[PDB]
């Protein structure tokens, strides 16, 4: 009950259910670029590329991103399976894992973020203002949400000469 109905763990917790939908904002919408030539200004993403001049002509063609952030999907989807169960049948242990799918969870939208960017800066402006930073408030989110509840689940720096990492109780 010390380390999982801690109000510590669970502002944390809590945090960790904002970023789990704010990266879910950022892989569906395709906003976080707007091609702007001057009409031919197409805004991207991950699975659809739309130009706007109505004359909405969303389609594909971006794969490194898109293939990148399954795993920043799914990883966080497993992590939550190891964390929805920790509250449960008084095991706290099982949380260590949760919060390691979430800081890969954070880096695996980082490398996404890197990955998008690669295609503006080859393809007339750049600018983001939708879901780069969603996506750059979830990665923060979920990269420091979780190496946060990492140090509020690892017992504590011992202290004192005579406890112990893994000490009884």
């Amino acid at each position: 009950m010390s380390p999982t109905e801690a109000p510590k763990v669970r502002v944390t917790l809590f945090c960790i259910l904002v970023g789990i939908v704010l990266a879910m904002t950022a892989v569906v919408s395709d906003h976080w670029a707007v091609l702007s030539p001057h009409c031919e200004a197409a805004h991207f993403g991950l699975w659809r590329i739309c130009t706007k001049r109505g004359e909405k002509n969303c389609s594909y063609f971006s794969i490194s991103a898109a293939a990148i952030s399954v795993f920043s999907l799914g990883f966080l989807i497993m992590g939550t399976i190891c964390a929805l169960m920790a509250f449960r049948k008084k095991r706290d242990y099982l949380l260590r894992p949760a919060s390691m799918f979430y800081v890969f969870a954070g880096l695996c939208l980082f490398v996404s973020l890197e990955v998008m960017r690669q295609s503006v800066k080859r393809m007339i402006e750049y600018y983001y203002s939708w879901s780069f930073a969603c996506a750059c408030a979830a990665f923060v989110l979920l990269f420091l949400g979780g190496i946060s509840l990492l140090l509020f689940s690892l017992p504590r720096m011992p202290q004192n000469p005579w406890e112990s990492c893994m000490d009884a109780e």
